[PDB]
């Protein structure tokens, strides 16, 4: 008793927005740090019906039975989580439930410290993510700095994380748990470093690599496995799997872990995992681990390099003049620019970045930049002589936009106006859209 | 630089279980009050290249741009999930971006209340979610006991909800929010005699109809809209969309609770929404509002009353003795046996249901029923004719299952030993197998 009539002639209203979200895909030049495009194999197994499923609990302790084949498909997602970053079964446990990093973070926090519990991670403003403590004067933004106590820790104004004032705090502070790993920083960690901090103090050393996690997967960065308690990651970004989390938990550092991060994800947090996430992202954990894939991930440094290095040639300015990983964050300051506007101007062109705020600002009220990253665009086929072309799109924007400021004043709403119409934007546009429809596309 | 393999090529290993698992479902006779088998237009949205994109926030105020087509989707959505439950646009609200049901609980909950904030709702033994509040001596199970302080109110002996108590108790805790709604219980609810309760302490009434959603949108059960400031609900129950959650907020009657609810699943709690999951909810949306699901959601209704009925003939008993919906909880202390044991003797034969605790049963330890539900079987076809026949499948292995714990004896490591190469049970099971294997499938 149900409809099987395909999407097409089921819901033609939605079925030509999908097509139209799929052609703006195929025509963009996508340069969001945290974004990627799944193979058709990830997207099979996110539309199977091992969704229909309710599983609630962990393999072979369910709570239904008739979890024969979700039992198997959540155990082989372990393991190839657990061999992809290269740690031990019998040391490293991993959880495959969070549905998604924000979600992952909270558990992981809560399971280590608790409410009112006592966390250290790095401000929004200066790279680390929402669900590192960050908050406001005005309120308290994120759960994490609500349910938890946290503080925050700058980089100095060269946009590097400064260790003296992270001890500094941690001191004083004395948190359970210190949070490394971000959301737009262009420069490798120094674990090693912050694992020294933790034990002056007694805290957990959690490091979140969501943006980074295909490099410390294939060794091209510093491993934080070698010094965490707890390493978070998504799989949707660099690694270019489903949306999901991972949590991995050092059980030969910390007996008693495991149960401990199990239960707060469930149930403490969670109901029924979403199996169709696991089987996708154990089809993307098999293809991280072949020699293939580090091809790729070597790749999105290599492009990485040259776009930094070709901006750099346009006299663009970089957050720490440069980058060791995927992204890049531009200081539009010289221009007299802000990140938004930038952001508005490159869409005109099918250019997607996002705004993104630098040192200098104090205040999150004007991001002074904006945040680039090369996994989509070496999913996409791109390589090392391609990235000239994009800093030249890059540039031409900038320019574009200093000329509609000029033109309709500073003021964003004056600024919009501008952007409709514009002969040289829609000369760009076409540019761009010939370059992005050619290339390969999954 | 990416495989396009397809899955079956790329990890044969995968594909195989989710054969199996196919396979598994097809032949399986499905009584989980909780599942629901999706049609293939709403898999094809959760397969979609639409998951791809970072939109973080809400429609036109999109941290990032280039969420044009994403905006319409989740437009779309809202718009319907309004329209399906009869809810007029200026006077209701809703929020489609929570991941699954207990994470649109925790968030609504911080939204109402805050950190520390009271709430009251029905214990977990009665037929609560754990998101209700749920804690044992022993530990605060959910967040929700931990992050809030919750108050939990049992059902009478006869498996009644005691308004009396609730008023007992609500008087003497004085909590700002008071959730009914329930996971396993058989009979609709007077949301009037709630808001009367929550009014007298002027605490919020939140209604979580995830369970009997198709009922309250098809006007088949009370409608709680017309008390409740808050509803939330998954989709993936008898809704029979993909595994997300909807929260509704009643703007009337509390004016900038929309903000409230909004900042709460972001940024508070999650970042990026999952657009393959708007996508897939949108599309079961549109078949929630024709007269045709309604025909499908009274045959929900009609195989559950059928069921009751053949159940009670064969002397069984159910708690409350009958059911006004979807599902029945089977109290098995006649048999002296438990609903474990029965759970693993329905899985040999392919009957999926769960282990269910009733009134008398103290503690969660030894559940003495199991729980039953009509809309999967609904969903493949069966109708009131054929329940006569699940009801006895259900008492040929109620009674496998007494000669079981007779042969092996009470304990349950003994008693799972019998369970396989039984004569009966293969018999039973050839049975189940070749009558569920025959229905229409999706
Ligand atoms: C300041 C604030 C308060 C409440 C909600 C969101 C933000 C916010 C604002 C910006 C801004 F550029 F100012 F617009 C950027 C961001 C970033 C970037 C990546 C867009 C950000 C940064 N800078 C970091 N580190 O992490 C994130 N996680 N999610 C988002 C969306 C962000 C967040
Ligand atoms: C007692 C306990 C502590 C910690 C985690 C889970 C449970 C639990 C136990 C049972 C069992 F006793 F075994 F039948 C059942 C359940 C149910 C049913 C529907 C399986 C249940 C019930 N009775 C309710 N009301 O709600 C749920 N939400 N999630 C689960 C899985 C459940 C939960
Ligand atoms: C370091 C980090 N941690 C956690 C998350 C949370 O992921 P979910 O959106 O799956 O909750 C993000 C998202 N990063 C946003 C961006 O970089 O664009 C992140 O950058
Ligand atoms: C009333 C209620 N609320 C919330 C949830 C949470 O749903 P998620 O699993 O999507 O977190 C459930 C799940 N119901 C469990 C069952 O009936 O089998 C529920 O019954
Ligand atoms: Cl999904």
């Amino acid at each position: 008793m149900f409809n099987n009539e395909p999407l097409e002639q089921i819901d033609k209203e939605l079925h030509d927005i999908l097509a139209d979200e799929e052609k703006r895909q195929r025509e963009t030049i996508n340069l969001i740090a945290s974004e990627n495009l799944t193979n058709g194999a990830v997207r099979e197994c996110l539309g199977n019906r091992v969704s229909n499923k309710y599983s609630e609990g962990y393999p072979k302790k369910r709570y239904y039975g008739g979890n024969d084949f979700i039992d198997k498909i959540e155990e082989l997602c372990q393991k190839r989580a657990l061999e992809a970053f290269n740690v031990s079964d019998e040391e490293w446990g991993v959880n495959v439930q969070p549905l998604s990093g924000s979600a992952a973070n909270v558990q992981a926090l809560y399971a280590l410290v608790g409410v009112k519990g006592k966390i250290m991670g790095m401000h929004l403003c200066s790279g680390g993510h929402l669900t590192h403590g960050f908050f406001d004067e005005k309120k308290k933004v994120s759960i994490t700095s609500d349910m938890f106590e946290s503080k925050l820790y700058k980089c100095n104004s060269q946009g590097y994380v400064d260790l003296d004032a992270v001890r500094e705090m941690a001191l004083s502070f004395k948190p359970k748990v210190i949070i490394c790993g971000y959301t737009s920083y262009p420069r490798d960690i120094d674990y090693q470093q912050f694992r020294q901090i933790c034990d002056e103090v007694n805290a957990y050393l959690f490091a979140d690599i969501s943006h980074i996690s295909s490099f410390v997967a294939c060794n091209i960065l510093n491993n934080p496995f070698l010094h965490a308690d707890v390493v978070t990651t998504t799989t949707h970004k660099i690694l270019r799997g489903p949306r999901s989390a991972l949590i991995f938990f050092n059980k030969k550092r910390n007996p008693g872990i495991e149960q401990k991060i199990n239960s707060a994800v469930f149930p403490s947090f969670q109901g029924g995992p979403h199996n169709n996430k696991i089987a996708a992202v154990a089809c993307q954990l098999k293809e991280v681990h072949s020699p293939a894939f580090k091809e790729y991930t070597q790749q999105v440094l290599l492009n990485s390099k040259a776009l930094a290095k070709a901006l750099i040639s346009k006299q663009i300015d970089l957050v720490t003049n440069g980058t060791d990983n995927h992204l890049i964050v531009v200081d539009l300051r010289k221009f007299s620019i802000t990140g938004s506007k930038l952001q508005e101007t490159c869409n005109a062109i099918n250019v997607s970045l996002n705004k993104n705020t630098i040192p200098s600002d104090v205040d999150c009220v004007s991001p002074s930049g904006v945040r680039i990253g090369t996994p989509a665009m070496t999913t996409r086929g791109a390589k090392e002589k391609d990235m000239e072309f994009i800093a030249d799109v890059l540039a031409r924007a900038i320019k574009i936009t200093v000329d509609l400021q000029e033109q309709y004043g500073k003021k964003l709403v004056d600024f919009k106006k501008g952007l409709p119409g514009n002969a040289q934007l829609q000369q760009l546009k076409q540019e761009v859209v010939t370059w992005a429809g050619a290339l390969p596309f999954p």
